[PDB]
């Protein structure tokens, strides 16, 4: 069992989306900011080892990766979703500060760090931590309900 | 139903039961012990996101601030009662590595000490140091952390 949840951008109300909403988004499309809410901006956490895991968009089944799949993406470092599983497309969603870290310790932000980015803005790796990357995970049917990923 | 060791970071003591029965009474005192055994096994129980009861595993009892207080002061005594209700829930934050309670204070060895010795007390204080840190681990191999939140 696998809780479905929003991705939601603290600073701006607005959501992780793929890059055109499509329900089987393809290999290497971004992950971007979006204020719409449906069914294909929908996630979900596979919890891979204790707070490890792959955020996993609902629809597609594809997963979140740092571009190109190397071990220490640089800052800037664009986020997409892709098929493949393997542990360069390891997370954890720290829901007690509020942020998504990746394993090798950069945190998803928006490409550029507005507190207010414009829709379709791209989201990046960054090791910076500051209060536009902060991130809380709700529920589908209350955006404003913190929901538990990790079961 | 995930089982787990509570570990005390600093040290690498472990909360247990004072005594180490595996039936201990109400409103016995949680303490920091060296000792490893199925009696001193947690699981934590879910109640609403973050927030659940940290359960003694072999008697069902879950952490409570002595006197099942809502708004415990600090050196508010932990101990363990088979009671279940708002005033004994905590977060286990595998992040910050605390143990926080639903007021807002947190789980201390009595005395703040890094390197407690065995039966130290644990008690609820609202400050934040090196010394209330906890780490959740496997029973089958104390360096590992499991996830508590199942
Ligand atoms: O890029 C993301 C964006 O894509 C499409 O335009 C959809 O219609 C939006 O709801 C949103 O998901
Ligand atoms: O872009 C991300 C994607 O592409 C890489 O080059 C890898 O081969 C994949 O496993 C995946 O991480
Ligand atoms: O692209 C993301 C990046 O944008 C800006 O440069 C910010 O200052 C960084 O902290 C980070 O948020
Ligand atoms: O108080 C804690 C302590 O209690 C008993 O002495 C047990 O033998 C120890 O292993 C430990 O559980
Ligand atoms: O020691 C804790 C204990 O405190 C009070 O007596 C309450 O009535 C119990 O439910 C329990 O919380
Ligand atoms: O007993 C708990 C308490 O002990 C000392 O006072 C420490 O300074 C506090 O930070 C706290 O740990
Ligand atoms: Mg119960």
């Amino acid at each position: 069992h696998m809780t479905t949840f929003l991705i939601k951008h603290k600073a701006s109300g607005k959501f992780l989306h793929p890059k055109g909403g499509s329900s089987n988004p393809a290999n290497d499309t971004n992950l971007v900011l979006h204020s719409d809410i449906h069914e294909r901006m929908y996630f979900q956490f596979d919890v891979v080892d204790e707070r490890w895991g792959y955020i996993k968009h609902a629809a597609s089944g594809k997963i979140v990766h740092p571009l190109g799949g190397k071990a220490d993406p640089p800052n800037e470092t664009k986020l997409v979703l892709h098929q493949d599983r393997h542990d360069r497309a390891l997370f954890a969603m720290d829901f007690f500060n509020d942020n998504i870290i990746h394993k090798a310790g950069k945190y998803i932000h928006p490409k550029g760090g507005s507190t207010n980015p414009p829709n379709e803005t791209l989201t990046v790796m960054h090791g910076d931590k500051h209060k536009a990357m902060e991130f809380i995970f709700v529920s589908p049917k209350d955006k404003d309900k913190r929901v538990l990923v990790y079961v």
